[PDB]
């Protein structure tokens, strides 16, 4: 007898579908048999960290012979994979070594999600209200006519980013997102609040929503974070919608809008994994794109900057290096983070 909105009913389901993360850990060679998601503990995943720290040691080190050989087979033996046939392959590479790191990501996410959807059943309930009662998230649909939906969907449109041409979004849906205890933490007092964008994968939804956005433990290697352990963000939305790892066959994905009290920002042109020691003073870290939205198309909602588009040149190039193509914004306390909508996102390749 669910007293749900039958749009919550639609969303509940979408994210705490168990079987769904089961598909998307074994596309990241998880292996879902050897250590079953419902057989998944905090422990394991620390344990996991811990191996992906010494297999950093050992590349900073320029030591890609036994010492990592042994260091990566510490790793698949901690965390199972399914290679069928082929040799576990060496993690030496960033890119490399911060795959592994997003399916540990995936895997504590994925704990909490099963912790949730396994817990203590009722009868007298639905099934899909006993979980969103289990989040501690209030979920509110938006009409589709409202001036919210109007304004977000013209920051969802107005943001994509031109080099991401691949694929365009189609808004499908969009809650109201009020996290339990997230006002009474929130650092008001801060300046540069900005309502900016979140992807993530499918499977680590439950968590985000229940457990707020959060940081890296200190167990997780330093170096598979370009700008220090903290919580990024976007202006441009398919900046973040990339990080929900959609495919052609899996086209539908959930993008997060929340309120950030960036403070005084250090601005910064290339990544540095140290940058939260850089701080000394200031609230965020600001890498800075070629292409941003302008001041003069912002709007304000409920006390945020809305940096809705379109995006011009801001000049910006790095002499250095490499440079960004878009900003990218990294505050390292979850005290500085609102969550405040929830968009359902049709992903159009
Ligand atoms: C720029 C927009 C953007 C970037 N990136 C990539 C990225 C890179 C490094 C990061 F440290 C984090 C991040 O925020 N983390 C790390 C993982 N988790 C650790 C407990 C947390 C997740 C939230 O609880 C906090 C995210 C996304 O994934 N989405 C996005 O929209």
């Amino acid at each position: 007898e669910s007293q749900l909105d039958l749009r919550v009913q639609e969303l509940i389901k979408l994210i705490c579908n168990v079987q769904a993360m089961e598909e998307m850990m074994m596309e990241m060679k998880y292996n879902t048999k050897k250590a079953p998601l419902g057989k998944l503990t905090v422990a394991q995943i620390k344990a996991g960290y811990q191996s992906l720290k010494k297999i950093e040691d050992c590349i900073r080190a320029g030591q890609h012979g036994r010492a990592l050989m042994e260091a990566c087979n510490e790793f698949y033996t901690r965390i199972p994979h399914d290679f069928g046939l082929r040799t576990p392959p060496l993690i030496r590479t960033q890119k490399e070594l911060s795959e592994k790191i997003q399916l540990l990501e995936a895997l504590g996410d994925i704990e909490i999600a099963i912790k949730l959807v396994k817990s203590e059943r009722q009868g007298l309930e639905h099934p899909l209200d006993q979980h969103y009662r289990n989040l501690h998230c209030a979920l509110r649909p938006l009409d589709h006519e409202s001036y919210e939906f109007k304004v977000i969907s013209q920051y969802l449109q107005s943001t994509h980013a031109p080099t991401h041409s691949d694929y365009t979004m189609t808004l499908l849906d969009l809650f109201e997102v009020e996290k339990d205890g997230e006002k009474e933490a929130f650092r008001e007092d801060l300046h540069n609040r900005m309502l900016l964008w979140h992807g993530s994968r499918m499977s680590n939804w439950v968590g985000i929503l229940s457990h707020g956005l959060r940081i890296a433990p200190p167990e997780a290697p330093i170096t598979g974070y370009m700008f220090g352990k903290g919580i990024y963000f976007a202006d441009m939305s398919s900046k973040s919608a990339n990080y929900c790892f959609a495919s052609r066959l899996k086209n539908t994905g959930l993008l997060l809008l929340s309120e950030v009290a960036l403070g005084q920002c250090n601005e910064l042109l290339e990544a540095n994994p140290k940058a939260e020691g850089l701080l000394q003073g200031k609230h965020s870290t600001k890498g800075l794109g070629k292409m941003a939205p302008s001041s003069a198309h912002f709007v304000t909602l409920n006390g945020s900057t809305v940096p809705l588009g379109p995006a011009s040149d801001t000049g910006i190039l790095n002499p250095d290096g490499y440079t960004l193509n878009y900003n990218e914004y990294i505050v390292y306390n979850p005290n500085q983070v609102r969550m405040r909508y929830l968009l359902k996102v049709q992903f159009n390749f």
